[PDB]
Order: structure tokens, then C-alpha cells, then sequence
């Protein structure tokens, strides 16, 4: 599957290819900013150290 894109980017079924997400800030003219992920929990670290 062609289907295999990093985080921080997003794939166009529409253009046939991967770009990145960091595109998708203003200028709204794509279908793939939601293959952009944001998984990974950021808030989920016990204690309060560090």
C-alpha cells in the first residue's frame, strides 16, 4: 500500500502522491490534510520532574 505516509504530511488520492502537512496552514486547497496523523499522546508522562 502507497499508503504508508509519515507524520507531519498528508497523501493526495486526488494528485496521486505524498506531500507534507506543514502545507496545510492557510491556503486550504487540498483533500490530504487529513491524512496528516496526530497520534502519540503528548500529555502522558507521570511525576513532575524534568
Amino acid at each position: 500500500s502507497q499508503g504508508e505516509c509519515p507524520e507531519g504530511r498528508a497523501y493526495s488520492q486526488d494528485l496521486g502522491k505524498c506531500m507534507e502537512c506543514s502545507v496545510c496552514k492557510n491556503s486550504e486547497k487540498s483533500d490530504f490534510c487529513q491524512n496528516c496523523p496526530s497520534k502519540t499522546e503528548q500529555p502522558d508522562f507521570p511525576w513532575i520532574w524534568v
